[PDB]
């Protein structure tokens, strides 16, 4: 069968053939609706065509699962990913004056374990309050894997104004069928440049864990995209990132087996035959 | 051109060739796949399925009922359409623990997450007003203001709800887009039966899309239909077969007969469905 990242790839060719030209700007060009299928079966879709950042990837995963709404608590684990929205400067930009630095709000760790909780700040304890979604859709997969309402919400509505940063994960479902563990993403805004590279290894390695503790095997991930575009300033070094050749994916251990989804670790996890192309700028 | 309703039937295509073997609630058997797309053009045209005729009265005055905010589906059932009676009886309240709702009352469905999202709710006759999330309102408002903007989202999923109604919602969300002064709309459907609920949503939100064009005057662009848990029943398979062999007709055409400036003030005598002749029934 054909390389998976060639989806990505094909998808990088469209935005352009196909992309129309339209906050601070910048350029762009965009398209609605895009779904890529990359398969989970003995490899783990990590782009070869330009090296990914797993170590932000895995310590950003780990940091949703606690439902930390901290950008520090990431930060202090080497991935600044976070920090620019956590920043006093930005926080004040959006009339969050009150808020201490680091606080982001009600974004994903929040609507993961705590969804519909009233917010208050970061250090706040939501033990008990709202819905512990994660938790949920791993009971569910267990004891229902026929179940087609498994599906896990980081859009609300109502705390919207609150987030310093809107989701681009509005949903995902989870889907079970002969032993085998999928999951479909609905990203409403994908940087196809800086992102869903991110995102895809992101998810796929939610799937792995997930699987793992539903004791079933990975199958499919869907990405579905609402809005993919391309910023100007990558038109560039993608047109040449497309010259680059896919290589074989490379594959993920989890090194040691593991009960709650709260007890997964760092150290737990392996990517053995990763070999990407070289790092130009971007 | 290729028609549209060509990438429907090709879905079932996909799902007789490569869908597996899938039980549902009941036990029943049904042959799946798990992540799905198509586009339909609505560009001139109204993508109303015709290899198999489609219920319109159901859909359009369904969708007015969503407008309104309405939960209780006797409202509905007093225009004709019977769909969500049988979720609001008596017995079926009863048993779901509902003992103390009046008969009609469905609960958090659709019509209250869409102009009250996060309120409070009681019952299918309180007064929800400035409560909750109008996100309907506030979809027109930003097409109106930032047509660019790409968080133009309207979410049903409501995990703190989901046990106060009769099911969950079946569709998920759905995000606007907006380019060259066309509405372009994509909805993510967790589950669908391709050949008995799939057409009708198709109508659905194409039909939202019209009525959501006409009111911030945009043109009708594109409606992508995402499903997630695409299926359909084994004993369905060759009647399926069948219609697969049909070759489906133009798209009608639907009209705004009035000018309407709000979406509340949509009346389903402002509609009309030119040029709608689908194949025969098969079975």
């Amino acid at each position: 069968p054909p390389h998976g990242e060639l989806q990505y790839l094909g998808q990088i060719q469209h935005i352009l053939r196909c992309g129309v030209r339209k906050r601070t700007g910048t350029g762009t060009l965009s398209v609605f609706g895009m779904q890529a299928r990359y398969s989970l079966r003995d490899e783990f879709p990590l782009l070869t065509t330009k090296r990914v950042f797993w170590k932000g990837v895995l310590e950003e995963l780990l940091w949703f699962i606690k439902g930390s709404t901290n950008a520090k608590e990431l930060s202090s684990k080497g991935v600044k990913i976070w920090d620019a929205n956590g920043s006093r400067d930005f926080l004040d930009s959006l009339g969050f004056s009150t808020r201490e630095e680091g606080d982001l709000g009600p974004v994903y760790g929040f609507q993961w374990r705590h969804f519909g909780a009233e917010y208050r700040d970061m250090e706040s304890d939501y033990s008990g309050q709202g819905v512990d979604q994660l938790q949920k859709v791993i009971d569910t997969i267990k004891t229902n894997p026929d179940d087609r309402r498994i599906i896990m919400c980081a859009w609300n509505p109502r705390d919207l104004p609150l987030m310093a940063l809107p989701p681009c994960h509005a949903l995902c479902q989870f889907y079970v069928v002969n032993s085998e563990l999928s999951c479909q993403l609905y990203q409403r805004s994908g940087d196809m440049g800086l992102g869903v590279p991110f995102n895809i290894a992101s998810y796929a390695l939610l799937t792995y864990m997930i699987a793992h503790i539903t004791g079933l095997k990975p199958g499919d991930f869907i990405h579905t995209l609402g809005d993919a575009h391309i910023y100007l300033n990558h038109i560039e070094p993608l047109k040449i990132q497309l010259q680059r050749e896919p290589r074989p994916f490379p594959k993920l251990r989890i090194l040691r087996k593991v009960e709650k989804i709260d007890d997964f670790k760092a150290e737990d996890f392996q990517i053995e035959g990763y070999n990407p192309h070289p790092t130009i700028k971007m």
